[PDB]
Parts: C-alpha cells; sequence; structure tokens
C-alpha cells in the first residue's frame, strides 16, 4: 500500500509515535506557558521571522510534520476562534497525557480503558469547572479589566496592560451588546509604528489606512453620509461586445464628452442618494475624483473587502455592487469622517457614529514588531473579556484550577476503581504538569510549589489560593485579579482531552503514495 | 518540524546563538563608533559598493542571515526614522548587553530575572535622562548648528561641518514650523558631482534635475504659477473600445487637426487656470510641447512623483490627475522658477516661493562618492537638529550620558538586589562599552580614560566633564559644543535595550520547510 | 579530545544515554524475571549459539557498547559470585531505577538528590531486609530444598528439581563444613548426553572424562594411593645444552637401555611412596605407560589443571612437579579409582574418599543444550543453598520482599521529606517492578496483582503473602516453599542500586581516540 521508503507505524509503535509528535510540540510550546513563559522564533522559508507566544500563531506557521501533531492544532485553533486563550494550556496537557498514555499501555491497561478514563476525568472535569467556577458581574469594569490584564501576561505587551484593558474592556461592551454573545470581527486591531504602547487607543468607529483621492476633496466631513461602492467609479463596458465607429472629428468629442456626463453622472447618483463620503472596493476614474470633489464628496479607492465590512457594521453602509443601485437606503451615518497622518501615512477615521456596531483599536510603539506583539497579546484580551461577559463566571488563575481538577479527579479515580482509576490518576497527574510549569519557567521549585500550593488549595479553598510565580510563592490569586474566564479552561481541557484521545484512537498509520 | 539538515537551536544555544548574531552585528558596528570612527565597505551581488559609517545603511545593504540582527535592524532604523542618530550606539550597547546576559545566565541568573533587570535599568536610565538633560533653547542658533557639526563629525563631510550646520539648520527652523515637529520629507537632499564641498548651499524651494521640454520656452520665468499634472499631455483614447473609419483624405485632415485642436486646447485649459509653469509627471506631446511654448509656458516631462510632491508642498501647487480637472485653485506660487545647468546638466530651480514649506540641499563635491556620504552625512544633522527643537533639551557627549548611566544604574542596582541586582549592574557594564569604544577607535587607553573620565564625571557632573577623543583626554563636552540632542540617546538606549531582551525572550528557533 | 566522529554525551544527554544503557539492557532481561520468564537466543561471530535466562551469562556473551550498561554487568557478575542468584533482579530495578532518574532530573530534583535518594533508600532497605528476614535452621533439610528448587524455577531443568534440590542440598553440606562457607569450586558440574535428568547423580568424590592410559592396567582399584603429577613422564633434558656421542652399536643400546631403566625409576618412585594411581597433568612415554602397568599403577595422561586440583581437594593428594618430589606423604585416598564407559565415553570416576572435600554432580539428559542448561539452573542452586547455610535467614519470594520494601521505603520517603523524599519514592516505585513483571511474564495483570498483592502482603505480612505466579494469583510464599536466601535479595538491591547510583555519578564521557 505504501510507497517503498514510506514509513508504518502500528500499535506500540502508531502510538509512541503519535505520543512523541503530541510531546516535541508540547515540550516547545510548554514553555511559553504562564505570565513568566519565553518566546519562540520562527523563521519561514522566505527569511521572514515572527517571535510570538501564543501556541496558535507558533503552530500554524511551523512546519509540522507529524499528522498527530497536526489535530492537536486544531484545538489550538478552536481555543483561539471560541475563547481566545487556552492555547499553550491545551497543547501541554495534551502532550502530557499522551506521555502518561504510553506508562499505562506499558503498565498493562488497554488502550480502550486508557480513552476511557481520560473522557470519564474530562467529563468529570466540565462538572468540577462548572461546580469551582465563581460568579462574577458579567459587565463588571473591575473582573473584565483584570481577565484583560491576566490575559496579556506573559507577553511584551503587558507593560501597558492597564492601558490595554481599558481599551478591549470598552471595545468588547460595545460590541457584545447584550450579556451576551461577542464578535470578534466587530473589533478591529489596527498597527503603525512610531510613538510608544501608552499611546495606542480606541476609536469609536473604523480606521482605514487610505487617503483622499483628491487633494480637491474636503478632508473632514461632519454628520457623514457614507457610501460603499464596491465597483471601480470607471466608464463600464457592456457584457454584449460592442465598439464605437467614429466618422467625423466632433464625434470623437461627441463621446469624450458623453464620457465625461457619464463619470458626471455616477457622482451625481451618489450626490443623489445624498452621500458625501464614497470608500470604492475598486478604482475610481481621474476624471471622477474630479467630480466626486466638484460635489464634495470625500472619497478614497482601492479599499480593502474587510474594510468595507467593517465600515458597513460602523456606520450601516451598504456595499453596493453597482453604482445604478444605489439608493438612500444604503447610507451609513458617521459623526466625523477626517483624514489624518499618523507616522506620515494618511489614514481616514470614520469615528463617533449613532451607534457604531465596529471599533477600531490604533495600536502604537516603537517598532512594528512591537506593535505586532502587541496586537496579538490584545486580540485574546478581547476574546477572554468577551468570556466573561458570555458566561458570568470566572476562576482562579496560578494552577488553582488544575490543582482542583487534580485533587478532584484523584478522589474521582476511586469511585471508578480497575485499571479505568489508574486512566483517571493519570490524566489528573498530567493536568497537574500546567501548575508545575507555570512555575518552571520562573525558575522556580516545582517540588516546593507542588507540596506548599497542593496543601494551600487544599485546606484555604479554590478562590483562596494559587500559586503567583511574579513573587515566586503561593498567594490569592483571587485576590490579586489573577483570574481567567470559566470558558477558557473549561474549553481548553475539553478539546485537550478529546484530541489527545484521538491521537490514541488511531492505532495504525496508512500512508497513500 | 525542520527539514533534514534545518538547524535548531534552543535553551542555553538559542541564547548564545542569538548573542552571537547581535554581537558579531555590534563587533562589525562597534568600529564606526565615535568621532574617531572608521567606514565598512559593503559590496553587492552587482559588484556595486557602498562606502558608510552609518548603522542603519549598514545594517539594510549587508545580507543578514540571523533573526536576532534582523531584530537589531528595527533598532537603527526606527533610530533614523524617530530621531535621526543613535544608530551605531544602540546596536554596539544591544551586543554587549547580549554578552553580558550570557554570563549571568552562566553565573546563576534566571533568564527571566536578565530581562527583568535591563527592563528595570532601562526605564531607570529614562529618569536618568530625563534629569540629566540640559535645558536650551530650542530654536537658539548656536546649539542647533552645535548639534548639526557634532552629529557630522566622525564622517568625510565634517571638513565643511560649519556650512552644513547653517545649512541644515536653516533648513529644519524653515521646515519645522513651530517648536515644534519637523518632517524631513520637507527636506531633500539633492547632490551632483563637481566643484567642492564648500559650494553646497542651501535653495529656498524645491531643485529638480530636469530640462525645458522646449527650446522655444522662457529660460526664467518669475512670480510663476505652478501648475501639477501626473496624467501625460497626449490625445486620450476612451474606456470603451472606438476606433476612427476615414472616408476622405479631407477627412483625414479633419482628424489631424482636431489632435491639434485637442492638445492646444489640453494646453489653452493649463493657460486658462493662469498657469505659466508645467510639471507632468507623464510624458508630453511633441506638438503640445510647441503649444505649450506658444502660450510662454515652461514645462519639463516625466517629473518624478516624489518631485511632484515636494513641489506641492514648497509652491502650494496642486498635482491634478486630470487635465479637465485644473483649476486656479491648484496652482502654487514660486518667486522664480528657472532653468540652470550646473557641471553640464540641467535642473530646475524653484525658489522664492511666498511660504515654502519645503527646501533643497544642493551638494557639490569633487566625486559622486563624496557628495553620496555627506547626502548621508546632512541626512543626520537634519534629524538631530529636529530632535533639538522638538524636545528642548540637549545631553553632553564624550560618553558622558553613557557614564551617569553607569554611576547611577549602579547605584539603582543597589536598591534592585538580589540576583537582580546583576542584572542591573551587568546592563550599567554594557553601557559603558560607548565611552570605552569611543575611544578606542581613536586609539586611546580604554584604561586611563575610563578611571580618570569616570571620576571626572562623578566629581565635577555632568554638563562639566566626557571624554574628547580629538584631544585625547577629558574635556568639557558642553564648553566644546560637543553635544547631542536628549531624544537620540533616549530612544537609542530605549529601542536598545528594548531590541536586546526581544532577542532574550527567545528559547528556541522553529523553521519552517 | 575525541577523534571526529566520536560521540560525546553530557548533561541530560550523558544521564539519558546511560538510563538508555541500563534501560535497554533491563527491557531485555526483565523478560527473564520469574518462574514464568522466558530465554534468550545468544548467537556469536562464530555462529555457535546459546540459549539461557541467566543474567550473567546473557550479559558477558553479548556484545555489550555503552559503558553504562559495562558497569551494570559487574553487578549480575558479583551476584553470580557472591549469592548466586538476584542476576536478572539487580539488572531490572537498576534499569528502572534509571527511568526514575530521570523523570526527577525533569521535575526539578537536583542530580545529588536523587543519588542520596537511591543511596539512602537503599541503607533503609539493608535493615528492611534485615528485619523482614525469616530466621530458618542453617541445615534443615526441608528449607535447602525449598531454597533449591524455588532458585531451579522459571529454567527447564525444574521437571527435575526434585533430584536436583537432594543432590545440590547433599553437596553443599559436604563441601561447607561449617554454617558456614561454602566454596563452589569444591561441587563440580559435569555432563554428559544421553539418559535423562532423572539419571543425574551425585559422586562423592571427583569425575574426570578420561581414560586408562593402558590397556595392561587395573580397571578399578580399592583403597587407592592417589598421586598427582604435573610434569610429564618421560626422559627430561637437562638446561645445560647437551648431547650424546654414540661410538658403538653397543653403546647406542647402551642409551637405549638407560631410558627404558630412567622411565621404570619414574614408575619406580610412583612406587616407592605406594601410589597406585596416577594422574599427570603433561604427557606419559608409551614405554612408561607399560612400566607403570607393570607395577599395578592406574593412570590417566593430560589431566586438566582444574581437575589435578579438584583431585587434590577430594583426596587429598598433592599435585607434585618433578618426579624425584613425591613423597608419601603427597599422596591422596580415594576409597575407589574405577573406568566406566557412560554414552560411549571413558571417564574415571573417583569415589567414596575417607573425608572429600569436592564432589562431583553428573548431568544427563537427551541432549548436551538441555544439560547444558541444566549445569546453569544447579549452578545457581550451589550458591543460593550455600547463601542459606552461610546466614541461617531466608525470605518470601513472590515479590513479597520488594513489596515490603515498597510500604516501607514509601514511608521512609516521608521522614525524608524535601526533594529527597520523591528520590526515595522513586526508588520504592523501581523496586516494584519485579513483583510486576514476575507476572508480567507469566501473562497474568499487572494491575490486579499489584493492589490485592499490596493489600495482602500490608495486611496479612511478610511471611504470609506473596503472589503466586504458578496459580496467577496472591498466595502464603512461605507455605509453598517459595523462599529464597536472604544474602540473595539483599545484595541484589545493594549492588544494583549502587551500580544504578554510579551511573547516574556520571555527567560526561570522555571517549579517547
Amino acid at each position: 500500500v505504501l510507497p517503498e521508503n514510506m514509513k508504518r507505524y502500528m500499535g506500540r509503535d502508531a502510538q509512541r509515535m503519535n505520543i512523541l509528535a503530541g510531546r516535541i510540540i508540547a515540550e516547545t510550546v510548554r514553555s511559553t506557558l504562564g505570565p513568566k513563559g519565553m518566546d519562540k522564533m520562527l523563521v519561514d522559508d522566505l527569511g521572514d521571522v515572527v517571535v510570538t507566544n501564543d501556541g496558535v500563531t507558533i503552530l500554524r506557521e511551523m512546519s509540522v510534520e507529524h499528522p498527530a501533531a497536526k489535530m492537536l492544532i486544531e484545538v489550538a485553533k478552536t481555543q483561539e476562534k471560541e475563547v481566545g486563550d487556552g492555547t499553550t494550556t491545551a497543547v501541554v496537557v495534551a502532550g502530557e497525557l499522551l506521555r502518561k498514555a504510553e506508562e499505562l499501555l506499558d503498565q498493562n491497561v488497554h488502550p480502550t480503558i486508557v480513552v476511557k478514563g481520560y473522557q470519564a476525568a474530562a467529563q468529570k472535569a466540565q462538572e468540577l469547572l462548572k461546580t469551582i467556577a465563581c460568579e462574577v458581574g458579567a459587565q463588571d469594569k473591575e473582573i473584565l479589566t483584570k481577565i484583560a490584564m491576566t490575559s496579556i501576561t506573559g507577553k511584551g505587551a503587558e507593560k501597558a496592560k492597564e492601558k490595554l484593558a481599558e481599551i478591549i474592556v470598552e471595545a468588547v461592551s460595545a460590541v457584545v451588546d447584550d450579556e451576551g454573545k461577542v464578535d470578534k470581527d466587530l473589533i478591529k486591531i489596527e498597527k503603525k509604528s512610531g510613538a510608544s504602547i501608552d499611546d495606542t487607543e480606541l476609536i469609536k468607529g473604523v480606521l482605514v489606512d487610505k487617503e483622499r483621492v483628491s487633494a480637491q476633496m474636503p478632508k473632514k466631513v461632519t454628520d457623514a453620509k457614507i457610501a460603499l461602492l464596491n465597483c471601480a467609479i470607471e466608464i463600464k463596458e457592456t457584457e454584449t461586445d460592442a465598439e464605437i465607429r467614429i466618422t467625423d472629428p466632433a464625434k470623437l468629442m461627441e463621446f469624450i464628452e458623453q464620457e465625461e456626463k457619464m463619470l458626471k453622472d455616477m457622482v451625481a447618483e451618489i450626490k443623489a442618494s445624498g452621500a458625501n463620503v464614497l470608500f470604492c472596493q475598486k478604482g475610481i476614474d481621474d476624471l471622477a475624483q474630479h467630480y466626486l470633489a466638484k460635489e464634495g464628496i470625500v472619497a478614497a479607492r482601492r479599499v480593502k473587502k474587510s474594510d468595507m465590512e467593517k465600515l458597513a457594521k460602523a456606520t450601516g453602509a451598504n456595499v453596493i455592487a453597482a453604482i445604478a443601485a444605489l439608493s438612500a437606503q444604503d447610507l451609513g451615518d458617521a459623526g466625523l469622517v477626517e483624514e489624518r497622518k499618523i507616522s506620515g501615512d494618511s489614514m481616514i477615521f470614520v469615528e463617533e457614529c449613532k451607534h457604531p456596531k465596529a471599533v477600531t483599536m490604533l495600536i502604537r510603539g516603537t517598532t512594528e514588531h512591537v506593535i505586532e506583539e502587541v496586537a496579538r497579546a490584545v486580540d485574546d484580551a478581547v476574546g477572554v473579556v468577551g468570556c466573561t461577559i458570555e458566561d458570568g463566571r470566572i476562576v482562579s488563575g496560578g494552577g488553582s484550577t488544575e490543582v482542583e481538577l487534580s485533587m478532584k479527579l484523584r478522589e474521582y479515580a476511586e469511585g471508578i476503581s480497575g485499571r479505568e482509576q489508574l486512566a483517571v490518576r493519570a490524566f489528573a497527574d498530567a493536568l497537574e504538569v500546567i501548575p508545575r510549569t507555570l512555575a518552571e519557567n520562573a525558575g522556580l521549585d516545582a517540588i516546593e510549589i507542588l507540596v506548599k500550593v497542593r496543601a494551600a488549595h487544599a485546606s484555604n479553598g479554590n478562590k483562596c489560593a494559587g500559586l503567583n510565580v511574579f513573587t515566586g510563592a503561593v498567594e490569592d490569586m483571587c485576590e490579586n485579579g489573577v483570574v481567567e474566564p470559566l470558558r477558557v479552561k473549561t474549553q481548553a481541557i475539553q478539546s485537550a482531552a478529546e484530541s489527545t484521545e484521538m491521537l490514541l484512537r488511531i492505532d495504525d498509520v496508512i500512508a497513500a503514495e
């Protein structure tokens, strides 16, 4: 079936190989875990290098070979989509679970029991998390800024986590509407080198990095009537083949003047709708740009389809395919639409809209790769703040959850018994790697923190413990504002355990020629 | 993940390798440091060679392999963009910091403490620089020419640093407007081989290396009405397909005469606006060139888009896409627009404008590579003079700052304590390399100047010390006019320390296939 | 230091590599563990293949590469020398300890603590074994035959372990003298294909596979006077160079007859001492063989030096270098010395001696490789029976010891605390592999037997438990006669733990060119 040279894994080898794939990924990713986690340097085929700590960015960009690692990536991706955070967490515990899996396989625990114990412990872990979760005001200013900041930590951007929490909490509360469901597409992350991270600021509307196509156009329009076109404002040609046949030099001019009228009529139609701002996804004819300026219409051409959509969301402007199809009902409203140059580049600010459904975050900083790292940092901050509003429960950080999971799943193991209790016992053991490696990356003693934090959690409770890697000692994570959304950690374990078992489900690898 | 043959670095190897990358760059760049710094010979793939001392030019042109060096380059670039100078400085201290970093890593100082100490010492260094900074008149003729000259030194151009300081101080004061914000794009650096560096001179307006498209056109126009076109002055064709069908030899002529009228009408439209100078980004039809000359319009074709923009800035002329779109409001004013031949080549001088927002500096010299080196030298001079106006504080040179930083960050280290004080102590040690290598390149004793200058600075103060490599002994840098803008040195350390830590942030390099 | 191509291991790699070496050996050897342990097929460079279960035989014959495995072999060898048994046991727990060692190294337990915990737990294990040991009559017929048989089990020879126990217990009791110290060199293991294993029998004296050099000699001599010569019974030549110069054919005969007299005198000297049995390590002249037969002296030539020594031990015969050096005091006594042909081959039985200090065990069986396997099986049986007499304490088998060690060293770990308790806890975990793999090879469930046997041992005691792989369930090892000498298991753990730590002591491998 396999071509001479193609490698095949089966039984203990298929399981070891899949464990090796997930473990090697987890071995790489686990070093990014925690506030004191490190960075990875990813260099592509062209020489372009990106530095990050985000599990998803790392796994997507790197050139993975093992299919087992390719399935684990789906966890990191659905983590970013569903909750934003929990990337590193889910991958690390997944690789750890796989390490434990082979121990059990060798210790005479059948693979069908191992996958049973993991599914069982994860199902109990869902109940455990739902019952350990600490209820909090979904829109509480304080918890929102605490969730935001704690997500930001372990990244370079944390130097301004206070300004960023304020920005992201405001943005999410705006676009989330009710309490709630958030759409991350309504919050744009824009970045422009120059200034510092303290200068990063939220714009209640849409910021695009475009210019006014004519110098004759106003540089600022208030009470703006935004029209969105996706076609070019040029002389259209019909579908049916057609050519003009000039018989007179006056007739050559008869057409020239007709194209002048045409482009004027195109602008007159925009004007007729009541529009005075015009964003065209395609180009705008040089003559039409003059006509646009003549009618006091401010305009930008070649607008990114994504930018056209954000504008539609914020202003309520309607992207129209055909210019003829424009109507007054297609116009959006903005308080102010103004052309501004920041760090030399022209960008148009569409702000102060009536009821903006989309906002833009303008990130500043001393270097492109810094504001790039910041852009990733705040992307997660939006996610996790949205998670806290969508589900009004949060949990203590510093490994307090994973410690609760160890304590209670080890008790759960006892109820299960048989070889199935070793599978559950090993599941809990794997989940302990997070508390362990959170501090491992901080340079703290895995042994001391393991005993003292475990005892402190078990005795003092859940919202009255956890390990603080910042002081290098057990603290009160809840009092210190070190909390994350319930969704993050519940989805992290769920998906991580499921993909891990999935890897453990395969007993044979068949490669096509 | 990595293809067989691809190299991977992790832990101590990833850190050593990144230190080696930055150190090798710093080892190369540190030889350019100071008034007695040397030059680098950069030879490309085609054989074209450039000689320079500018850190940015060196790093951009050279073919860098290490991603760590690729991130350090961003410091050199943002240095040139933000402050102009501090290229060498930032790179050198960055590589030195990296050397110290591994010492600390081996000495049992955890990488998370090293990056903490550097960030901490740099944050204190910002306060130290803000408090050591010496207040000066932002527009003071003297400090402006002193900043200009001290930036110029260590370059071949310093032979005429007096004439260059006068030129650059005037140019910046003009375009900077208030006190202030300077746009370096408003000051053009033009160069033409011939004459000497003493012949370099400032033109209050825009100089372009173009000619008058017709010999029939005036060679000098006063009280000029400048029109800017970006399209060609030719017979346009419509978007819709069209062809002329001639049925008579008189009708062939009917069209020929219509194209004559057309191009005449195009010129008549320029004339109708009141224009008498015409810069076309595209070509001009031979017949239209005659019509332009007939109406007394001086014109140049194929003008660089950059040149069109500088003309718009200076004269207030408005670049118009379509000839039909021309209006009187699109005209700029210039006192004199005149065609002059210097060193054989034709160039048009647009000078003595009403309120020029852009100026041009015409550099002369005995060789192209000399006036090339001068062009780079004065580019920095513009930057740093702008820095002094933007922030009305300057600092003493001759390593006096870096010595203040050593003295006070070593005291700062004491307050920090733990292993964190070694990180801060090493940070200060790294910053000392500048005082050390400034004189290293001069051929002065690193040991003697280190003791005597340190004591002299600590005892006598900040604006009453520093090392003068020109006499090879401690002097009074402030009295001798050896000062640089606060912005240069503050941005230099900030970005250098941040990119250094960034390099220290990576613990693992992943290369894609 | 190392030649290009030579591999070098250090830190985590030196430790992993050494663990891999010991673990791979242990992974191979652990399959031989227990009554249901399997065999290994060792094929040399010449094609000669040996099948065995004995750890020493396996490790000596196989071509080991890793120096770590080369040090572990010393444990298996000193096991065979000191106690006979405990080969597999010591190697298995050694490799297991090494596996645990890296777990602890990764879990932030410093290698100096790991080696401390193992040394500490092994020192406590010595006390634990000395206190768990069950006192037994050193010469008790029953325990002696039980020790013998339990050692024999897991080998092919166990089919006749009853006859073999009787043979070995008698042999050891004879040569051990007091209670006691046994010399395994006093018990010879002879083997000859033919008959069955039931026909194996003990000869109270020495059996050699030699013949009577002359057909004229008696085939049986009673009340035998044994003389041992190591030189040949031939015409000696002097050290100083000398040659005979014959001047007459009568004189040629004068010498010929002198050599006849010489060899006669050599025999006459043997006769003069009172000897009537003669074993010559070297050859015997054909004429001298006749003279020996003439005097009624039975003789064998080219006797193995080992055979000459066993004869000296049993009979009290004294090996004499020079024939002239023979005296009456050099003679040994034997009840009967008789030439017998078994399976076609001639062998001389020297039996029924006055006070034999050496005995011979004649092994029979249907194939050479069977009686070869039996020879190895009974070699151990001699050792372990000697161990029980040398130290009058025995211990229950079926992993009962190792379970006691797990239970009490896990309690010991608690007293130790710190990271040192994990080292002791892991030491105990490693010692559990024996109970686990004893039944692993039987095809029993590692999980069920681990829980039920642990509880059964902890509750019921030490001499009232253990796992019986023969019924596949916990039993009473003591009641069922499944016991081994204290010496075996105490030496096994001691040496195994020491060599394991030794492997853990190395942090760097230096290979000479």
